[PDB]
């Protein structure tokens, strides 16, 4: 699939607002993911112990990881489809070391969309959400193709 420049503009415009507070958005997204789909938390031996939303919000370690996640995603989105080089090490670590199924990438995509919708209603109307969804679908499609080459695809 290919996004139009108009679609990338909608994605990068709302992303510019996300970058004003990377740590805060990273925290919101990861917490939303763990509350909505508790099973995903089991993949993080680093955070499995967190029992409540309050503990999650208080974790400095969780906030640091959210920044790492958003920084990696932001670098990919800014390539506007030319992300082959950036995707390789991510696909390798998530397929071979972390063992993250495609299903879980769908869950975090949903979490990202929910958070942007709540925090940026004026910059995340239907058209902007559709463009972000297309961008995340492209990301997942390419990661899935990589998983298959690496011998995981699941
Ligand atoms: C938007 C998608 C995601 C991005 C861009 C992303 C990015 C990253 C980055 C940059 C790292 C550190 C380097 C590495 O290990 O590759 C990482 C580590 C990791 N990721 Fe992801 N990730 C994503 C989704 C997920 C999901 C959905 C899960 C599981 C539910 C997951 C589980 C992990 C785990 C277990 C680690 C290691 C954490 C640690 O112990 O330090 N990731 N991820
Ligand atoms: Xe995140
Ligand atoms: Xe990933
Ligand atoms: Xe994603
Ligand atoms: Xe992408």
């Amino acid at each position: 699939m290919v996004l139009s420049e108009g679609e990338w503009q909608l994605v990068l415009h709302v992303w510019a607002k996300v970058e004003a507070d990377v740590a805060g958005h990273g925290q919101d997204i990861l917490i939303r993911l763990f509350k909505s789909h508790p099973e995903t938390l089991e993949k993080f031996d680093r955070f499995k112990h967190l029992k409540t939303e309050a503990e999650m919000k208080a974790s400095e370690d969780l906030k640091k990881h959210g920044v790492t996640v958003l920084t990696a995603l932001g670098a990919i989105l800014k390539k506007k489809g030319h992300h082959e080089a950036e995707l390789k090490p991510l696909a390798q670590s998530h397929a071979t070391k972390h063992k993250i199924p495609i299903k879980y990438l769908e869950f975090i995509s949903e979490a990202i969309i929910h958070v942007l919708h709540s925090r940026h209603p004026g910059n995340f109307g239907a058209d902007a959400q559709g463009a972000m969804n297309k961008a995340l679908e492209l990301f997942r499609k390419d990661i899935a193709a990589k998983y298959k080459e690496l011998g995981y695809q699941g």
